[PDB]
């Protein structure tokens, strides 16, 4: 119950509400007469939209200082009054001046100094003498109310009086709000002669006195103004509000009824039959547009602390949307709102009279409602308790009021309510889950390997591509993947037995996406060479490189053409052993990846399973120490935080290829022409004697089996390690690998992740998303945005993999990026590789996130970091910023 | 010298000579016949630009499958040509076939197939028969001129026929160079009738054969088509090119001298005479534009791998510009070129011949050049060495070519080469420099709080604020710097001794910053308490404060009334406790932050020091404990990975207070009232204990002595940790007070920044950027900045601190954001916080970096990481994408 002085240890200043009620004024200049605190934290917050010059939305203070505190601030006032007219002429029309404690305490008196600059400026000062400390927002409220009435309305006559005016008061247009309403007022005849503080010029705010009818929609604000406006002008006031559908028509009939008795007799019926008629053609299309939503949100749990007139309407929408209400209590309001809202109230709902973070604690812990509908101040401190949040007040960036208005009020209840993120923030943590279902987690990660290399290709819904003619295609040719993981070895030059014309475009290609050299030789065979053997040529490249570079490894790799007419490396490779045994101690790691294989995944799964199958030896099982293959798909921070976790548990980890250290960028002392920073091939040989095998790339499955036969060792695999799903997995595996508890680290970034997911998911919400990615890198980045929220219009993937259908999406198919912008259409954010630029070019799609390879336009892309916990609060908080940008 | 057959481990293939020569044509359709590799990873790779369709920019591949090239590609390629001509239809005149090593393998007939396709469609098909195999580039780019003289030239008349026609053969418009010698051309009456291979229609194109005089810029690919059109057409041909001024000027006089032979007689000197005009008028300007670049570029050393004529070119407008070279060696070129080159080239400077990599950096370690102009290929391998380089290839993207291209030539040249990062790279770094600078450097670490102190405010030539109304002030009250500091401090809530209206308004700026709740309980005062007394209320709000949440520490800050009527908090606390004796065991801290006295800053140091004056006693000297006062610039993440590094050196860190843990936003079991996560009031308490003290802000200063006498501690500071040189002094402070050398995971990171550097300072180069930001947080900003070649046009600072004027900027002063939008004019970059973003909107800037208190429009502001190596790692490549973007 509202309880209208008050204890020390809520209300705000009266400040506060003479802003409430004065702010809204677009072409007005709010100049606010005291220290920073008023003024320097408090401009361009409130949510008051408008459709005109926006001079509301900056803020200008006094900046009340040291001497004049103690010597005057009048004459510091005037010169503000005199420079701001003089400065910003042609687009202000009046300005109001806010009185503030400090300014209060020092008798400066605004009305004298207002009275004395009016007759040097043009435009009207209005002295809003409204002292903080005087009361409440409701004292500043009604002293606006007065200001407002005294010096505003009665001034000039409109210039175009309909014959049906009405006056809006107490509406401030947030985030839209006006603007949902309007487009009904006129279709069927009135004119909104003038909607006080909101969306309203100060001359059209001037014509207040030539209506016959008033709508109060806050009755907490401007109550005083109407009752006196209908003492002064005759002017009957009707207290409604906008906020529902059956709300919304009794507003209307009531309206229509008011309006018959002040023009004409209630006989001749000309206002209800068309409010009658719009009502219903209205209603039945938006009955017709909510079902969807109602039968998703039908019997949820509802608490809600609102302050204003929207705690009586909304409990009506609420109620007519399918939810109940548990608890309802109001800080701002009349006690008529409040009796009202009571008598709304069913039984076995309590109403919270405690409006503290307490009370509200309390109640939240007691009822345990689903959904909460409540004010700016509840809005973190009902998101800390993991239940769906609502927010309705000047924060709120959405128009609920109107029907159009209800529809998006259900779009959001419903993004809110059914979002994906609940569940499993709801689910039982790491650190506190029981033993038997660590065990089945980490069965099921051991398992994944052969769950993946069981499905079969043919058994696919997913279709095969059948283009003939395919543009910008995304994929690359799998020799880039193979030296993509011949890159990961230390002091080591990749031999391409290729065409010579080959090694450029891949050489460039990683160039230009790691912005490092890339070595790359390639042994070049001409037309002669085509023909009759073209494994001479292998030989003579191996004893020039050897001879040249002197590299300790030679990794070779084959091309498309070398694949057509079919020369066996092998072969050459003994023969080259053979014939100069003075190059025994250089091992040479041969490597199948021809062009019509597939695209850098697979070739990069090929070359890891050719090194896994040939340098490692099984010997003893050395304890502690674990061996990762890192996918094509993570980028050298996300092999080297995979390094960290690992390192973490106090696990030893040997990884294969070690991207992170070679191709990450960095200046060593001296450029060798080999590349340098990768695993040494002691630590590749003696991978083979760890205590266990981590891949995280579903292409890297058969790697895994490649290592579970030779040596022993359980294989334990996951698709992706974003998503506080999968991380969740990954520590579960890394806990039983070490035996020893997670580290505290860990649990404070899954409580920051935890913290960014219920921060970040109303950007995530029902938003349209596209991806055209590679086999890998696309089952993550898609189950990580389907996780959130966002429904995927179309996964295109570069190629065919396992378990393509199972991901969330209307379609999956295999295209290029022509198929990605004839299936982007009416998508707000895309998800591929820089080259794809193009596509949102034609699009319009100004939201554009470079993932997978190559992403040259932007720098940073080889450090890009979506691994982890940090990594997945990285990717929500970079796709977040995307989403707030674009909109 | 070129050697044009080749030896197996440069040239790439015929196609990519193909490409070279046929790609830039705009309108038409480039369709490799072929798999993956041949045009997967190379198509929008051309750095030719043009202001048409820009149909070349996409690219087309067959792809040749398994099945197919077993059994045969010829009807894939039929249909690919179909469907191109139908779905495409409008936007594409021709259409280029390319062969490929594999489709000529196959022994697929590309003339065939084109000559069955062409009956069937009306866009003409060209059969470019240029296998990989059959050579280097050289064959590629001959054999493309001989498809463009038999298919292309010879089939249509000019529209329009100027009396003086001109062929541009052999420029490709490689970043607008054909934009800049364009505008000359037609100014003094000549027509471009056909400029081959660049920003080319290809009906343009087919009106060669009318023309009257060649100019021939790349003699490598297309002379022979020049001396086909000459033997066919009796067409003279001229070798030159518009790479320099006298260059230009040369070629410009040959030009009218061959026109004023084939139009009239040398006689009415009709051409020569306003030729020589104009190059008397532009050459006057632009040697008047150049000279300032002169001076800064004069003498400087260089050392160029160019391949074709460039190479001639660039030697001479290199020597008019100011530098010499020492060594020159060309893959790509003719030997005429050599010869010429070799002519040019000085004395003292040696031709290399070893065109590979391992030869180039011999010749670059040998010589020791200052600036390096060469390929793509040697982009990266020249940047490890750290050394300026200048890209003049493909991947270029600036326009050279003419006057107004050379002046953005040297425009680019002193970017490279007088950028302020190459000394600070070449340096000593941390590992390696002896003991004595180390203790100067710790000395100099340890200093500062007294070299910050000791500065006055009377002695600064930044201006003292003389405005009178302040629009959008970027200025917050110090009451929120003081709550933020509370914030920081475990298990306590803040008491605002203030008017219950400054409450609104410091929590919900925190609350909209943070996205976290915050407590931040106030002392209610109306009129009747503002008068006679204000110290009762502090004595009734404490005890309801204590009685309701039970905090073990209160900490109060006064708000401006509280201060302009003068109550002293200490009394009323003095008072209170004696009262109430059973409140003896809960503390309380008092600091005054009154509101005339600045801005968050001020409040935060305050605060801090008033924490530090009060609860830590001297004790022992524990070793191995550092005690940390992190700035109000760092955001949670910076003060998370302080800590990280404090820990990295075995040391403790104790950070008052530790925001790190508290506004980071974390989601605990249960939400109390009170603000829980930071240091605890032990170790708040064992902190004075500590062996060293580090502050990392410079308003810190003063609280850093408030325990350098109170304990005895030695002190150090650091006014930033951003950018590698004060990241530097970091480590060694660290590494002193440890006694123990660097870890190898830092040496690592700053290689990895070192590589950013590197690969990021051509978008850093002569960038105008603005700043305004608080105190702190804008030295930081500035200093990064303006140590990696930014320009700031103004730093415009929200209050005057000390040291201001150091700053690198035209000018310093302090102002609201009207000073920002009043002095940003002609910037591309803005450095502020949100609120600021109005600014942008009235400047069109659309690079907005959210640096600083509040960023709300931005979600993960607080976990905005910019400190160590990984930070300034991480705020460079944002910077970076951001330039990227905005331009
Ligand atoms: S297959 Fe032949 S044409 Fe294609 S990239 Fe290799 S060398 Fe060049
Ligand atoms: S000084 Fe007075 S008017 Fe200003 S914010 Fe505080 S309570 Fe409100």
């Amino acid at each position: 119950a509202p309880k209208f002085k008050s204890e020390p240890g809520e209300r705000s200043c009266a400040y506060d509400g003479a802003r409430v009620v004065l702010m809204p004024i677009t072409d007005v200049i709010h100049l606010v007469h005291g220290p920073i605190a008023c003024a320097g934290n408090s401009w361009d917050n409130r949510g008051a939209r408008s459709s005109d010059s926006q001079l509301y939305r900056r803020g200008f203070t006094t900046e009340m200082l040291e001497n004049d505190v103690v010597f005057g601030g009048e004459k510091k006032l005037y010169r503000a009054i005199l420079e701001l007219a003089e400065r910003y002429e042609g687009q202000a029309k009046a300005m109001f001046v806010y009185a503030t404690c400090v300014t209060a305490m020092t008798g400066d008196d605004v009305e004298a100094v207002c009275a004395a600059a009016g007759k040097k400026v043009a435009i009207p000062l209005i002295p809003v003498n409204t002292p903080g400390f005087i009361g409440d927002k409701n004292i500043g409220n009604r002293l606006a109310g007065e200001v407002l009435f005294k010096h505003v309305i009665g001034t000039a006559e409109p210039p175009v009086l309909g014959e049906y005016p009405i006056n809006l008061i107490g509406e401030y247009n947030i985030a839209g709000d006006l603007w949902g309403m309007l487009p009904l007022f006129e279709r069927l005849g009135i004119q909104v002669l003038s909607c006080f503080s909101g969306d309203a010029t100060f001359e059209e705010l001037r014509y207040a006195h030539r209506a016959k009818l008033n709508i109060i929609i806050c009755s907490k604000s401007l109550t005083n103004l109407a009752r006196k406006m209908q003492k002064n002008y005759g002017m009957p006031y009707l207290e409604e509000s906008f906020y529902g559908m059956t709300d919304t028509a009794k507003a209307l009939r009531d309206i229509a009824r008011e309006l018959d008795d002040a023009v004409g007799g209630l006989e001749k019926r000309i206002m209800q039959d068309r409010v009658e008629k719009l009502l219903e053609e209205e209603e039945a299309t938006c009955r017709e547009r909510l079902a969807p939503y109602r039968a998703r949100l039908e019997g949820k749990r509802s608490v809600l602390f609102t302050g204003g007139v929207k705690t009586w309407s909304m409990v009506n929408a609420l109620r007519e949307l399918g939810v109940e209400i548990l608890a309802a209590g109001t800080q701002n309001s009349t006690l008529e709102d409040f009796y009202r809202m009571k008598a709304l109230m069913h039984q076995d709902a309590r109403i919270i009279e405690d409006t503290s973070s307490a009370g509200l604690l309390q109640v939240m812990y007691d009822k345990m409602p689903d959904l909460i509908v409540a004010g700016g101040k509840t809005k973190f401190l009902a998101l800390k308790t993991k239940t769906p949040f609502l927010d309705i007040n000047h924060g709120r960036s959405h128009p609920y009021a109107g029907y159009e208005g209800m529809v998006t009020f259900a779009k959001q209840l419903d993004l809110t309510v059914n979002n994906p993120i609940w569940p499993v923030l709801n689910a039982k943590a790491p650190w506190e889950k029981t033993e038997e279902e660590l065990t089945a987690a980490v069965a099921l990660a051991a398992g994944h390997a052969r769950a993946c290399l069981d499905e079969d290709l043919k058994d696919s819904t997913v279709k095969v591509p059948a283009k003939n003619a395919t543009v910008n295609p995304q994929k690359n040719s799998p020799a880039l993947g193979a030296t993509l993981a011949y890159l990961g070895i230390d002091q080591m030059l990749a031999l391409l037995h290729g065409a010579q014309g080959c090694s450029t475009f891949i050489r460039l290609q990683l160039s230009r996406h790691f912005k490092e050299p890339v070595a790359l030789n390639s042994t070049a065979m001409s037309e002669d060479t085509a023909i009759f053997g073209g494994w001479e040529n292998l030989k003579k490249g191996l004893k020039k490189v050897i001879e040249k570079f002197s590299p300790e490894v030679v990794g070779v790799m084959t091309s498309g053409l070398t694949e057509t007419m079919g020369d066996d490396v092998r072969s050459a490779i003994v023969h080259f052993r053979q014939e100069y045994p003075e190059h025994d101690g250089v091992p040479v790691v041969w490597a199948s990846t021809p062009d019509y294989c597939g695209s850098l995944q697979e070739g990069y799964a090929a070359t890891v399973e050719a090194i896994v199958r040939s340098v490692p030896e099984p010997g003893e099982t050395i304890p502690g120490q674990v061996t990762v293959l890192p996918g094509a798909h993570l980028t050298p921070a996300d092999v080297e935080e995979v390094r960290e976790l690992c390192e973490a548990f106090g696990l030893d980890p040997i990884i294969v290829p070690d991207i992170a250290n070679a191709l990450d960028g960095h200046i060593d002392e001296t450029v060798s022409p080999l590349s340098t920073g990768g695993v040494s091939m002691a630590r590749i040989r003696q991978a083979g004697q760890s205590a266990a095998t981590l891949f995280i790339g579903d292409s890297l499955a058969k790697a895994a089996e490649a290592m579970t036969e030779r040596c022993g060792m359980p294989s334990y695999g996951f698709t992706s390690l974003t998503g506080l799903a999968q991380v969740d997995r990954f520590m579960e595996t890394l806990a039983a690998i070490a035996g020893r508890p997670i580290p505290e680290k860990f649990r404070r970034w899954r409580s920051r992740l935890m913290d960014a997911m219920v921060d970040s998911h109303y950007q995530f919400g029902l938003k349209k998303v596209t991806v055209a990615l590679e086999g890998d890198n696309l089952k993550t980045l898609v189950n990580f945005l389907a996780g959130m929220g966002c429904e995927i219009q179309a996964a295109i993937a570069a190629t065919r993999v396992r378990g393509l259908d199972g991901l969330p999406a209307r379609d999956i198919f295999v295209g290029d990026l022509e198929d990605l912008e004839t299936a982007a259409r009416g998508s707000d954010l895309i998800v591929a590789n820089s080259n794809g630029r193009q596509a949102a070019a034609k699009l319009g799609i100004k939201a554009h996130l470079r993932a997978g390879l190559p992403v040259f336009d932007r720098l940073g892309a080889h450090q890009k970091m979506w691994v982890g916990y940090r990594g997945t609060m990285n990717l929500l908080f970079e796709t977040a910023n995307l989403f707030q940008a674009n909109a």
